[PDB]
């Protein structure tokens, strides 16, 4: 169902402080390497009045290596799919909540997704756009009441060298009934903006996610 090169399809829907906008995706990516990479352009609503890193996470934890030791919820969850809600907090009050429907067709990944965003500081790093990188990061996942559940730490780098932090809550759940949770484990990331246009109206991304028991 999987094969070692998939493509991805993606559209999100989002207002941040009150700015409508759409933007589509196409990528490609290799799932049991854990890598992918996106080109997106805004459809609507440009440019963004906002720091573009805020979405960046927004745009599929079939793209993660996992090991033989620690099953793949994601992987087990086509062709029916599944789907992920996410909250984000930042520290200085901004918060942002997200969702993702997965689903396939032949060797395409379909993503619908929603970005809700509110109460970031009119002065802040995200409406200034001075934000340059998310940190990697260690996601864990764990069960909390019959629900596979994600946890990370985050920090967006800023210009002149500080870091902005932000808690995110992811919860996944696939969307046939009888699927298996697996065990608790961790998954590596590092995201990255590889190129971009002036006012970040065509993006191209990139993610690299590996699970470990570490």
């Amino acid at each position: 169902a999987i094969k070692p090169d998939m493509k991805i399809k993606l559209r999100m829907e989002g207002n941040v402080n009150g700015h409508h906008f759409v933007i589509d995706g196409e990528g490609t990516g290799k799932p049991f390497e854990g890598k992918q990479s996106m080109d997106l352009e805004v459809k609507e609503g440009g440019p963004l009045p906002f720091a573009f890193d805020i979405l960046t996470t927004a745009f599929n934890r079939v793209f993660a290596k996992y090991p033989d030791n620690i099953q793949d919820y994601f992987k087990q969850s086509f062709p029916k799919g599944y789907s992920w809600e996410r909250s984000m907090t930042f520290e200085d009050g901004g918060i942002c909540n997200a969702r993702n429907d997965i689903t396939m067709e032949g060797d395409t990944f379909y993503n619908k997704v929603r970005f809700y965003g509110t109460n970031f500081p009119a002065n802040g790093p995200v409406m200034q756009k001075k934000t340059l990188k998310w940190e990697p990061s260690t996601e864990k996942m764990y069960v909390r009441d019959g629900v596979l559940t994600g946890d990370i730490e985050m920090a967006l780098l800023l210009e002149g060298g500080a870091h902005y932090r932000c808690d995110f809550r992811t919860t996944y759940k696939a969307k046939e009934k009888g699927v298996k949770l697996p065990g608790a484990h961790f998954v590596d990331h590092c995201i990255e903006i590889l190129s971009h246009d002036k006012d970040y109206n065509k993006v191209k991304l990139y993610e690299h996610a590996v699970a470990h028991s570490g």
